[PDB]
């Protein structure tokens, strides 16, 4: 196919296109979303943060969840200073683009003196019924290390919004965030974002799984009636699916018998089996799948492996068929757009943005990270280690041109 569909870009988009890599095919069009980093360029309340999950809403709005998230005070030269950092906290987005237009749904500890301690400082939005923490600790800011929550992908059912958070264990110091069940939140869309009726939280189901594979992670809800639940174990990716658009549906998981015969079984498999039972090449390894249907084709988008800057590609014919054809999108930087060591640690939690898409592009968002912790504070620029970027990717479809159909 000799066509290159050029992108055409509201100059309002704020979006700078990004130099042919090596990683990347010369008909994809990759550009740095400046208008949403500036967004998640904060000074109060939240100003940096992990996981970085997106839900467009019946309402217009659009849900974010973050995992472990910085809520205070950013200083001279983007240098953070006094921060709370709770494990998950939540935010809706109003049509606008402007800050006014994140509501943060946020627990602060106070916001009426600037001078005083805690300011802007919030706590967990959801805690995990094992943690250990006092009410009195909570409520003095305390936040917990030994159990928690972290985000899952979720879905609209009712005019309510069903979201899973995943249960994790840090008690052990080898092995740390161990997966090891789920919750089912169901929350209200009923009022305006900061209404007291709006995305509160209506029904916890703490004991929804107890399970080690973190299926629903990522999400993708199909024509056929059933949300499809992805994981990811030893860089394999295996899927499950509700019976019905209700996410508390009896759950049903495709697993593979010895002879490599994929069946569906109510069974949860054991680890071991959900690895036997990969949807992608056994010679491919990604994080993070995320998967959308364009056409009559399904693509997956995940994070190359240990790691990777490089963000992958797979297609298939169905939502846990054989995702085949491995392709690399493009590779994500090496450097970060900051003030001081633009250098970093690991570029994770490459995720996939339908509702920010304007025009059918793909808009990813990344989360990075530095080796020493303290390197999130007081010097110039340690601010922007620990937030997400987002990306652009035009034309992404390109990738199969000259390659024949499935």
């Amino acid at each position: 196919n000799s066509e290159v569909k050029m992108p055409q870009i509201d100059s309002e988009w704020n979006l700078e296109l990004m130099p042919n890599r090596s990683g990347q095919y010369w008909k994809v069009f990759v550009y740095k979303d400046l208008k949403y980093n500036a967004l998640f360029t904060r000074s109060l309340g939240w100003n940096g943060g992990d996981g970085v999950f997106t839900t467009g809403l019946p309402d217009g709005n659009i849900f974010w969840s973050f995992n472990d998230s910085f809520y205070g005070v950013i200083n001279e030269n983007r240098s953070r200073g006094n921060c709370s950092f709770p494990r998950n906290s939540i935010m809706v987005q109003t049509p606008g683009e402007k800050d006014e237009n994140l509501v943060w749904l946020a627990d602060y500890v106070q916001t009426n003196d600037p001078n005083a301690d805690r300011y802007y400082q919030v706590r967990t939005h959801i805690r995990h019924p094992k943690a250990t923490l006092s009410d009195e600790k909570i409520q003095a800011g305390e936040i917990d290390q030994d159990y928690l929550y972290w985000a899952g992908d979720a879905t609209i059912y009712n005019n309510q919004m069903q979201m899973l958070w995943g249960a994790v264990d840090n008690t052990d110091p080898n092995n740390l965030m161990r997966r090891f069940g789920t919750c089912l939140a169901t929350y209200s869309l009923e009022g305006k974002p900061g209404d007291a009726t709006y995305m509160k939280l209506i029904s916890r189901n703490d004991n929804f799984n107890d399970h080690t594979l973190g299926y629903g992670d990522t999400m993708w809800e199909d024509e056929d009636g059933h949300i499809y639940l992805y994981t990811t174990s030893n860089y394999k990716v295996a899927v499950a699916r509700t019976a019905t658009r209700d996410l508390g549906s009896q759950w049903e998981y495709y697993v593979a018998d010895p002879q490599g015969h994929f069946s569906w079984t109510t069974q949860y498999p054991s680890t071991q089996d959900a690895e036997n039972s990969t949807i992608i090449p056994l010679e491919s390894a990604c994080s993070m799948p995320w998967v959308f249907k364009k056409g009559d084709t399904y693509y997956m988008i995940g994070q190359s492996m240990w790691f990777g800057r490089d963000v992958l590609m797979f297609r298939s014919k169905h939502p846990y068929g054989p995702f085949v054809d491995q392709k690399t999108l493009f590779t994500l930087p090496e450097f970060l757009d900051k003030i001081g060591e633009q250098r970093y640690q690991h570029v994770y939690m490459v995720n996939i943005h339908p509702a920010l898409s304007r025009t059918g592009e793909l808009v990813i968002s990344t989360n990075t990270d530095c080796s020493n912790f303290w390197d999130n504070f007081n010097a110039p620029g340690s601010a922007d280690f620990y937030r997400p970027y987002f990306y652009r990717v035009f034309n992404w479809e390109s990738l199969y041109d000259n390659d024949a159909p499935l």
